[PDB]
């Protein structure tokens, strides 16, 4: 199977006068590419996926694809949907804007079966001749899909290749890599990208990497090649940025760090995201400055 | 306060050939208007609003105004997005054809916070003049919408008049009607239908009314008349019913239920939604026999 | 089936000098039965059961069963264990003391199947014959006893008579009388006390009465005489006192609130339960201001 | 500080009519000895401490003294209480009994709060001048030790080194060893031995060592050793036997494992606990067929 791993960044979306920057995103993007960063999700949840229209969503895959092209990295593009049908249009919208594959999340809302879900993806998986990388958010999307599912999907579609985990279930990640060894375990989850990797986790896809992708990148790679000791070192000083990046519902401390750390130029979100409470503004610019933030 | 209370149902949406069966659609709101039902919920969860188009949602919110036309059943449509531009846009045009309110879920997956969800449904209640209930549903949103954000809306917004509560927390709906004893309390759980009616709930929106509008409809109304003996016993009659319509992701059981009574042609879902067990199929048919289900 | 039913009083258990103040505790159940109370429960959750030994187990029950004596007020005294054999022990015990019933707790920590809970409760109720109320809270024993279970050991076994629910689940309450109405549902959780009584529960097991006994005496025979306006007047009005009697666990907030009120000498506990915080120190005493206190 | 640290086992307790099997005990104590195994614990979970007598605390903590004399194999034994004076009182013994370590369960059932929970802890400290490992599992006993009372205790007293958990929340062994490298975290949940290990855990308190103790001692020690392929290897093989020795409430699936193995006599346990289902049973003996067993 063709795979993308490594060290990932689900992009944000920087917002001037109500409007994508599309400046700030190429900005961005290379200031991802200049740290070590394997590849790059736009239009994920991280980028505000849900308050982005489908121009927008084309507008940020095509200007990840072009910043991108003629270096090694990959853009794996958020792709997914709650309905089948829609679904399978990004995923194929996707492909024709240049993205080397789809990150694809689980329905939200609607709860699928088990076998529901077995459906929506195999019709995602044979729409585009792409890698295609599940999500599993269960705390977001009000569903699971179980290990059972994922190891069927894997098996019987060519292009699943893995999962994106963010369920705080490291039993679970052994579960799969257990039963299943060969598919690529993706930890969505920055406090224990650490653990997932030393399971035989080959990537991550993080939220604190738009602020520190050099720091991100090094525990990645560390891992994947096995210094497991000084990855570990890298995971246990993020582990407070970590934490404090959620002190609010993702993207909104992020952002909040992005700004004041001077890297997009308003903290703008789309409704129903809103800036931070004045005291979590306080804990993320204080947190902030026990970490040497790398520039453009 | 412009209201819309009582007994209301949120309508299973039939398709035959994967298009919506518009004559179905029609017969079977006839069929809940004629069963003493007050109000009939288009395009909510129950009716698969995720896998609808827009011009299929317009559709059934059209054939739902000119159906009601004439009598004294009310439309309160379904018009809710994690994407308030959307959820506004969607709420604007229910109005525009005709409902008399809208329901508004509270924006799913997202997770926005307690601050952000006010913003959110005060943007959405200045945008029309028409009643605006709330939906709070966390298990399938992943967000909850506090009783202090609830009562702060009611407050503030002169066209939100109250929630339906999907919560399994019979302990918040005594600390809303304490604390705003005006605001309207909607049952979005058949099971708990009557205590939350007891505690001074003035209506429910349910699923097992698709079947039994009859029973629904008299427990509804014992109930508002403070004759809780005769709404109770229904209640503790149609729990078989109220549970095993959930035995799997609703509305997967009650459109399974519907065929099995023969009020709809065909067993169709759009996926990610599918046909459930034929183990759950079985004990489906099986507790429908100890129920009288009215035709046309 | 003999019942112990109505409105009853989880007491306290005074200390002084880390010793059981005696006296106190015959004044405090004194005070119980002047203001309406039905029952009273020695050796409770409330009246730290864990941290009293066996002798002072057995002193509070008799100054309990010595100080209702005389008047129509019975002693449902508690008796239970993870333990099977000490849990009968403790039941076979007492009887021999003058108890009218027992309240029996699920076992904690060790987590039995519902088969380990049947048989274990089936040996307490062959073991005595005076009422036995089965005691389910899952938060905190970590298991809990299913409807069908509950049901078998009513109708098995002649002692058995209802169970003390305090699980914040209203549709198990509704599963339980419809499937068995002749069970004695008794309330364990004071600020959902209407709700239940209004399902056909026939008393309460409170803490809130420690404070204000004529309030939720009231409260049970308004509702259970079936004026339920009256019922949940009294109810609504109870709730920010149901509530912070709960900001921190059981019996650490009521503990205080009778320190407050004068009604105990001393705020000691045995560790490991200790004095609150400050600030929730000062968040009694404020809700506390809004209710009249009776006193001796 | 004095730890004790590596593979240990909790041991079950085999009973022969009523009776401990004292004899059997020593038996299965000196094949955990001769299996690579560095401490067994007495009389824990796995040992049904809730059911046994005061004596039989004792005579079980004798037996593991005086089958370890002459091995370098530690007692840590089980002496924990939701009573503090108990609680003290069970390490004081456990120690004039020859113990080399004290196991101390974090109060169940009764709640305490985290202030609470750190003068408990310290009164158990204070008792005794041999190390205390503390024990958290919130699923039994219906609290948490937070991370911060748990680094707390590490620093404020001396002979407290470190926790074992049982929580499943890989994140909160990444937050404990990040603000608190010195300690010992030892992993209490067979399936996620290695990512515990991996992190920089030292050891852990094994159910699946009474089956196959070779095979968890051989996985603790390459992960000491830092030899992480071979700790995975191990780990990953063991996840099934790891799963189904958890379909019911520990001990049950592995007593009942260690009666089909042949290396108990009888299969008794005491109320509540009883023989798991039939439908169980046959999953566990299915699951053993791919382990080699070792004899005695
Ligand atoms: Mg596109
Ligand atoms: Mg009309
Ligand atoms: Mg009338
Ligand atoms: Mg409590």
């Amino acid at each position: 199977k063709n795979i993308i791993i490594g060290a990932m960044t689900a992009l944000i979306t920087p917002f001037k006068n109500g409007k994508v920057d599309e400046q700030s995103y190429a900005r961005l993007i290379k200031r991802q590419i200049e740290n070590g960063i394997d590849a790059v999700v736009p239009v994920g949840t991280t980028g505000e996926s849900a308050t982005l229209t489908n121009e927008e969503h084309r507008t940020c895959i095509e200007i990840a694809v072009e910043t991108c092209k003629g270096t090694k990295v990959k853009v794996l593009a958020g792709a997914g949907s709650n309905a089948t049908h829609e679904a399978v249009g990004l995923a194929k919208f996707a492909k024709e804007h240049g993205a080397d594959g789809i990150l694809s999340v689980a329905p939200y809302y609607n709860k699928p079966t088990q076998q529901g879900l077995y459906e929506h993806y195999k019709a995602i998986a044979q729409s585009v001749d792409i890698p295609v990388l599940l999500y599993n958010v269960p705390g977001r999307t009000g569903c699971e899909i179980s290990t059972d599912t994922i190891i069927k999907l894997f098996r019987d579609c060519e292009n699943i290749y893995g999962v994106k985990e963010a369920s705080g279930n490291i039993d679970k990640c052994v579960d799969l890599l257990a039963h299943e060894p060969r598919m690529m375990l993706i930890s969505g989850e920055d406090a224990i990208n650490y653990p997932i990797l030393s399971n035989g986790g080959k990537g991550v896809i993080s939220v604190t990497s738009n602020l520190l992708p050099d720091m991100i990148s090094a525990l990645t790679h560390f891992a994947l090649d096995e210094n497991y000791k000084e990855a570990k070192k890298i995971n246990d000083e993020l582990y407070n940025i970590n934490k404090i990046l959620f002190c609010e519902s993702n993207p909104i401390p992020i952002k909040t760090a992005m700004y004041l750390a001077g890297l997009i130029e308003s903290l703008e979100f789309r409704l129903p995201l809103c800036s931070p409470s004045k005291e979590n503004f306080a804990k993320i610019e204080e947190v902030m400055k026990k970490y040497k933030i790398k520039g453009f």
